[PDB]
């Protein structure tokens, strides 16, 4: 019954699945791990991911149909991962790019090196539209690294935070390629700065979901209540347009 609010499951629109078959296999693995609702958040990024909205929506509806071949109770909701450039304010205000399941929440991302002042300003402007930012993979941002302050100041302003399931996991004994991101994620969890864990799944090679492993790890380290909050209860509130 996990609810995954960050995913690249739509074929032929971004760096996610290339085909219907690949979308189906990604959905199947997500379901196998215990996920029961997935929010599609394919990339909207000026200068990198600019597939027309009409094509994303059309391919999304096909993916929702494919999900029925996986399981009758797998819920597929619409959404977007919005890389912040100033044109997105008008797109959001005019409802031309999607929020998460038509709620007040929008999934927002920045670059690794985006300065804190720019993150703060962008999020403030989005809040002024009546939209609540969910900050995508906060472990990515140099500006927030080891910085409980900064993260809390963003939260206190009205934002919520999301960390990728892959970075929740322990560093592996061999072949660890993402040690620093794991370490950042570990700090955010330890300081209780994380509202949601989501997969950011793209495929079944380099970027599969790690939702079941992350759920078990959080359960072990922080208890079942925190695990339920991060993987089920907070993401459900977002999907249902309820405040956290
Ligand atoms: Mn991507
Ligand atoms: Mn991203
Ligand atoms: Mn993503």
């Amino acid at each position: 019954g996990m609810i995954d609010i960050h995913s690249h499951i739509v074929f032929d629109v971004d760096d996610g699945p290339k085909s219907r078959e690949e979308s189906k296999a990604l959905l199947a693995e997500s379901y196998r791990q215990g996920v029961r609702t997935i929010v599609s958040t394919s990339h909207r990024r000026k200068g990198m991911f600019e597939t027309p909205e009409e094509k994303i929506a059309e391919n999304f509806l096909q993916v929702r149909e494919i999900a029925k071949e996986v399981a009758s109770d797998l819920v597929i909701a619409y959404g977007a991962e919005i890389y912040y450039t100033p044109d997105v304010l008008d797109k959001l205000e005019k409802k031309r790019i999607p929020t998460l399941n038509d709620s007040r929440y929008a999934l927002i991302e920045f670059s690794m090196n985006t300065p804190y002042r720019d993150i703060h300003s962008a999020l403030s402007k989005i809040l002024m539209l009546g939209i609540t930012p969910v900050i995508a993979h906060i472990e990515r941002y140099d500006a927030l690294e080891n910085n409980e302050k900064r993260v809390r100041e963003l939260i206190d302003m009205g934002c919520y935070t999301q960390v990728n399931s892959s970075h929740v996991l322990k560093p592996k004994l061999f072949g660890e390629r993402y040690k620093f991101m794991k370490k950042r994620a570990q700090y955010f969890l330890e300081q209780d700065l994380v509202h949601v864990i989501a997969s950011d799944m793209h495929n079944l090679d380099g970027r599969p979901p790690h939702m079941a492993e992350a759920y078990d790890l959080v359960t072990q380290k922080y208890g079942e209540a925190k695990a339920q909050e991060l993987f089920i209860d907070n993401p459900r509130k977002i999907v249902m347009d309820q405040l956290i």
